[PDB]
């Protein structure tokens, strides 16, 4: 019913955006759109891409920078550079090791692994691609509050040291492709099958999505904490009012995320909308960004605009369908050699230079 | 010959603006007229008071607090509330208990102390009013290698938990209140008891600057912080360029300041130059602020606009000042009460609430 690609190989990345054409070739129809595609007619996701040419890097000269070093720090955790894996449901779709092979490349390259809620892999069986690895996990909110103790508490004893709370998914986006397609999942998910009473297996993201929590409020931010004792992130914030809540409701870092573009259509590219959050937050609480994440200078620009670390999605994920595990890691390494240059072009000798970088602002957006 | 005053007592302090009007009938028009007064025509004096109306508070309603706590933080000090005592020379100028007074003051309130390398205390005579509470040591750096050697070796030994190195007096501003008034020090520098190879009671105040560091360079940030092993503040800052500049050179902390208008006349009014710091600066090391902070209100959006604290100068020196005398422990407790008013009517709970405001621009500045 699903036929998965299974090979495990390493693959020559020239640039991420290839990436998708080519799992086009290898992903089966319905779940290589389920992947790629976003809300309506996609104009969201384009902007999520064309958002990184309003503000331009400058190369610097003379700057007594060699090698420079992309490790950095976050919530305890040194990584080898400032990009975690994000969240994404069903990995089964774009290979057979599914969460197992992405945890691999993740554990392996030496960054963190966010678990989603919708895996198709148990808690085991991502454990075993970790071998030790450090994880996230991210809740889709059951309705019933003892179902939502008994998720985090499996989290945490898998290993989890932070808790994502994604709260911009209360309804599905507008997914025509999706639509059009009429894409179920070919398999369950063993995390939340406890309240989707039968198996996502045959269901709809719609469906699903319909199970898991609509009424998030404040509350649910401070008793995932309260409950966990672990640092929560708030993950979908585009508007900065939202920083400053989740904060004062106990959120211990801010995830800029538009969902890559899956959720609300016609709002702005999540990279326009990361200075505005980053000054509003103000130091208080680490920030993840993502949505639209594609080469080496969005991780610098990223940080120069007050992200601490980036997340990685699709490319990863169309990593994994082409190779396995080690396709997924060719992608982390091609992320992590593509900063190293940009890093040495525009003076950075470590991450915290980075953040310092001033970018040029292009008022003329992506014609130019 | 110097007749400051002795009388010791808690003042009711309405506004620390009325603390310089308020003191001299002991309190010499010399000493008073060097610690009131300013570069030219003390335009940029003025310019850092009005700064304070360019950038508005909201009142915030409904905001679920009650007892705001005013305490924070900084380099591992908790302190009780978001302010430290700015180095200053020459206390005695205002009271026959100089900094050891100023010490007891701010040791009892639970703030941070920092020595000025021109003190006319000696370290055992601060230390005694100190009386265990946490201080920093400024340095005026040398010509000579081996004196920069020596004043580190004994604050690190006084029990110094940073150094502030302050780079904008390496040569004096054109202080015209103390050239009309011909005035020179009635006493003499312990601390740099070493460097003025003549007499510290016959070197007046350009020629105490002479024998300083006129040549500082970013090697200078790079070697306090190798001797000292300890972190570096660079004081003076008010271009973002030298704020990146000093953080890849070693510093561990920016001090935003003009010194109180005393260096660079014609120049912007300090807080208008936080926030372009603040964005380049981007969370890499902790921010002070100081020049011209009076109010409560001021403390708040100096946070707001990303100082970790600020520094207080002058009100809490009218230990001195014109008509009767008041600036001391009674100071630095208006400044709490202030705060706290301030931070009930923004909504503030504690002061990362302060750090998430939002100010209003006004753009037709002071007169409106
Ligand atoms: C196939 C797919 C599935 C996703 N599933 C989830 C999910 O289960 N949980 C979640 O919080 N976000 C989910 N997301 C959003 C990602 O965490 C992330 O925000 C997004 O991939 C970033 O955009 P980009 O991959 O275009 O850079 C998913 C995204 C994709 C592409
Ligand atoms: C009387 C006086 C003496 C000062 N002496 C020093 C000094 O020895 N070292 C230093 O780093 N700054 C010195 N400053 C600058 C202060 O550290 C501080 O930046 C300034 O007082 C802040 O401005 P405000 O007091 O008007 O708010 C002095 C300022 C005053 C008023």
């Amino acid at each position: 019913e699903y036929n998965a690609p299974s090979e495990i190989k390493y693959i020559d990345v020239v640039n991420t955006y290839d990436l998708e054409e080519e799992a086009s070739k290898v992903v089966p129809h319905g779940g290589f759109n389920y992947i790629a595609g976003a809300s309506g007619d996609e104009w969201t996701k384009r902007a999520n891409d064309r958002a990184w040419k309003h503000k331009l890097l400058y190369p610097r000269l003379a700057q007594d920078v060699e090698a420079p070093d992309t490790s950095t720090e976050i919530l305890g955790h040194k990584i080898k550079a400032p990009f975690i894996m994000a969240p994404i449901a069903a990995h089964g779709l774009a290979h057979t090791t599914k969460e197992a092979g992405t945890a691999r490349a993740v554990s392996e390259f030496g960054t963190i692994m966010s678990i989603s809620a919708y895996s198709g892999a148990t808690f085991e069986e991502i454990s075993e691609g970790l071998n030790g690895g450090p994880r996230w996990f991210q809740i889709y909110m059951a309705k019933d509050d003892q179902q939502n103790r008994d998720i985090l508490d499996e989290a945490k004893s898998d290993g989890a040291t932070a808790i994502i709370l994604t709260a911009d998914s209360t309804v599905s986006g507008n997914r025509d492709r999706d639509v059009k397609n009429k894409f179920v999942y070919p398999f369950g998910m063993p995390i939340v099958q406890r309240y989707l009473r039968g198996t996502a297996e045959g269901m709809s993201l719609n469906n699903i999505y319909g199970a898991s929590k609509q009424k998030i409020s404040p509350r649910d931010i401070e008793e995932i904490a309260a409950h966990s004792g672990l640092p929560v992130f708030v993950k979908g914030i585009q508007h900065p009012e939202d920083a400053d809540m989740a904060i004062k409701r106990g959120a211990s870092g801010i995830w800029v995320s538009n969902h890559g573009a899956r959720q609300l259509y016609e709002a702005p590219g999540s990279f326009d909308t990361l200075p505005a959050i980053a000054e509003r937050v103000n130091k208080r609480v680490p920030i993840v960004f993502d949505s639209g994440v594609r080469r080496g200078e969005h991780v610098a620009k990223a940080l120069a605009s007050g992200a601490d670390v980036v997340a990685l999605g699709r490319p990863v994920l169309f990593g994994l369908a082409l190779g396995g595990w080690q396709g997924a890691y060719s992608v982390l390494d091609y992320f992590q050699k593509d900063l190293t240059r940009v890093m040495q072009l525009t003076g950075s000798q470590n991450v915290e230079d980075l953040k310092g970088l001033d970018l040029f602002d292009n008022p003329y957006g992506y014609e130019y």
